[PDB]
């Protein structure tokens, strides 16, 4: 699915992870837009080997299962695929565990290049949230 930008933000608010770790929607919504382009269905293979998946590119490196990246974690404890689904819930849990790991937004490198130090709200604005 690729959601609409105020139909993302308020997916991602009911969710709870408007403010999450001190992160505002716009931050998560621009995030979003610069990994996915809003599709749920998005797909990109790293150097490495692993894969990014979703609306928020979580990596199966680290945080998901994929069958295909050897000597890789799971720590969200899903298949990659449930990350690719019409319903954000599995990408938004993830993305805060994730979040919460230390680096913050820093963990999205196009978060830090694209978003970190912009109009963040910018995401947001029009919206009926």
């Amino acid at each position: 699915k690729v959601f609409g930008r105020c139909e993302l933000a308020a997916a991602m608010k009911r969710h709870g992870l408007d403010n999450y770790r001190g992160y505002s929607l716009g931050n998560w919504v621009c995030a979003a837009k610069f990994e996915s382009n809003f599709n749920t269905q998005a797909t990109n293979r790293n150097t490495d080997g692993s894969t990014d998946y979703g609306i928020l590119q979580i990596n199966s490196r680290w945080w998901c299962n994929d069958g295909r990246t050897p000597g890789s974690r799971n720590l969200c404890n899903i298949p990659c695929s449930a990350l690719l689904s019409s319903d954000i819930t599995a990408s938004v849990n993830c993305a805060k565990k994730i979040v919460s790991d230390g680096n913050g937004m820093n963990a999205w490198v196009a978060w830090r290049n694209r978003c970190k130090g912009t109009d963040v709200q910018a995401w947001i604005r029009g919206c009926r949230l």
